[PDB]
């Protein structure tokens, strides 16, 4: 029912939430599109609910970045990358611990 | 913060849910689009948390659909959103209160 | 703390998850509105980001309904928000639901 697709949601939530904090907490410069990547396609990966979720998310995070100032489309491109089932590595910093 | 954001979605999801609770009060001559359109309006006026919400409303909205057209409703939806009027997809003679 | 909010959300939604379990489970007569009520108050005595997560899926249900045919709402809704701001779901509770419910 709606609660499947619901709990993808969920799930696909938590898997942005890892991508966020796990890029602070590495907090490697240039790293960003990779979580953003990552973050999207694990969440796409746990169903519809999960890559509806990551887009929901995703655009949540491009509305706020507008309205603080700018970049955005790039963050996008990378969203939508991983979202789509493209591997989130292609944006991987050199030397980004294997954990991330 | 994110509770100002969440409050603006609060507030558009009403706008749009209004929006659509206005429509069926009015059983129209081609009525749609402008309904669609002002509920985007409405909704991205009230900010950032407004504007999203009512892309997600109008996209779910759209998805549903999709069992059961879609893309002027969209159309009309992104017009409301960007800020432009609803009012121009207003039938004949519409009732003043909507 | 987010970590904390998003833990409170976490156990929220299984709470929630769980009172619609229960619901199909005991498939009883007039009893969605106490699971309704049930799960939401299970949800917000996580802590903010439980009654913040029953919201969003209370919300989110109430949407699909509109789309769709299950629109009723309003009566779902105020099930909801009752449970959610601490009251007792047992004020929907319809004679004979099993106790362990
Ligand atoms: C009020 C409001 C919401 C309602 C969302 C909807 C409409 C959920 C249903 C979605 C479906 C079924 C999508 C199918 O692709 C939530 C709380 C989520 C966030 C802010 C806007």
């Amino acid at each position: 029912r709606w609660v499947q697709f619901m709990k993808e949601a969920g799930q696909g939530s938590r898997d942005m939430w890892r991508a966020y904090s796990d890029m602070k907490k590495a907090n490697w410069k240039n790293s960003d599109k990779y979580f953003h990547a990552r973050g999207n396609y694990d969440a796409a990966r746990r169903g519809p609910g999960g890559a509806w979720a990551a887009k929901v998310i995703s655009d949540a995070r491009e509305a706020v970045q507008k309205f603080t100032g700018h970049d955005s489309r790039a963050d996008q491109f990378a969203n939508e990358w991983g979202r789509s089932g493209k591997d989130p590595n292609h944006f991987r910093p050199a030397g980004l611990p294997k954990r991330y």
